[PDB]
C-alpha cells in the first residue's frame, strides 16, 4: 500500500539496508563507503533538525526514503534546497519514488523554500524522466565530474521552480 | 611590473582591501559581511595546506589574487576543483586577471586535477569573455538560486578541462 511518514533514529537500520547497495554499487551516490547505523541514525536526526525526512513503508517494513538538504553553505542561498529520493532495490519503480516527491516538495514549498534541486547521475533515463514529469526543468550538467567504480560519470541538475516575491527566511520542521 | 608569487599570510591586509568591496557592493561573491583581516590570515594558510593560492604584485602592492577550493565534499569528486580570481577595482579590464590563471590553471593541471569549475554572478560580460576566451565551456546555470543586495542572482558554471587512468590528486608545498 506504500504508506508515508516522517523517519526517525529508529528505522536507521532499515534505512543504512536500502543504502547499502547504492553506495557498494552504483553511481547514484558518490559516497565510495557504506556508513554505519550509529552514522546513519546521526543523519536522520541531524536532517530533522532543519529539514524534512520521510520514509516509505510496505507491510510494516521501509522500502524507500526522501530527505531535503542544504544546497550550498552560506545564508544568501537559503531558499535553495537539494532533494535526494532513494527506494528499494526490488520493487519500487517510479513509482514509489513519486509517491514520495508530492510530499516532500510540497512541504517544502509550505516552508518558504523557492527552488528545489535534485542532481542525477547520468545516464539515468528512468529518474531524468520522473523529474520531468514532475515538473522539473534541466538546468545543466557537470560532465566527467566524478570517478567511482572505475568510471567517470556526468551529473545533471534539475531544478523545481516554487514561485513567490518579497522574501523571507526560510522556515524548519515539526519535531520528533 | 606584474610579478606573481605564492601567498602568505602578511598579505591578509591588502587581500582584504580587494576582497571588502566584491563583498559590500556585488554579488561576486555571497558572503555578506566582511572577515577581519586575522580571519582572511587563516583563510589563506587553510587553503594553502592543500591547494594554490596566489597573489598579483605591482610596484610593490598587491592588486589581485587566486585561489582553488573543494568542489564537493565525497570522495568521487576529488579531481574536481573550484577557480577564484579577483583583481583590485582600479585595475578591472587590465590583464592580471589572465595572467593570474595561466600561471593556476597549469599547477592545477600537474597537481593531478581532471576539471577546473568557476562560478559567476550573471550580468557579467567582462567576466564570461575572460573565462570563456581561456578555453572555459559554459555547462550550465542555476537561475535566481542566491539573494544578496536585495536581488535574486542567476549564477553559470563555466569548466575547463585538462584530460584523460585515474590517480588521486595530489597538494601543494608550504614554506
Amino acid at each position: 500500500g506504500i504508506d508515508i511518514r516522517v523517519a526517525r533514529p529508529e528505522d536507521a537500520e532499515e534505512i543504512q539496508i536500502i543504502y547499502a547497495p547504492i553506495v557498494l554499487n552504483t553511481a547514484i551516490s558518490f559516497e565510495e563507503a557504506v556508513p554505519s547505523v550509529e552514522q546513519m541514525r546521526e543523519r536522520i536526526s541531524t536532517t530533522l533538525q532543519t529539514y524534512p525526512y520521510l520514509v516509505a513503508v510496505r507491510e510494516g517494513r521501509v522500502v524507500g526514503y526522501a530527505y531535503a538538504s542544504q544546497h550550498r553553505a552560506r545564508a544568501a542561498y537559503r531558499w535553495a534546497v537539494d532533494v535526494t529520493v532513494y527506494v528499494a532495490e526490488g520493487q519500487r519503480r517510479s513509482g514509489i519514488a513519486r509517491q514520495l516527491y508530492d510530499v516532500l516538495l510540497p512541504v517544502l514549498k509550505r516552508l518558504g523554500y523557492r527552488s528545489a534541486y535534485a542532481g542525477i547521475a547520468l545516464p539515468n533515463e528512468g529518474s531524468v524522466g520522473l523529474h520531468e514529469r514532475l515538473g522539473f526543468q534541466h538546468i545543466g550538467t557537470f560532465p566527467q565530474v566524478g570517478f567511482k567504480l572505475d568510471a567517470w560519470h556526468d551529473v545533471g541538475y534539475w531544478r523545481f521552480d516554487f514561485g513567490d516575491e518579497g522574501l523571507h527566511p526560510e522556515a524548519p520542521l515539526g519535531f520528533l
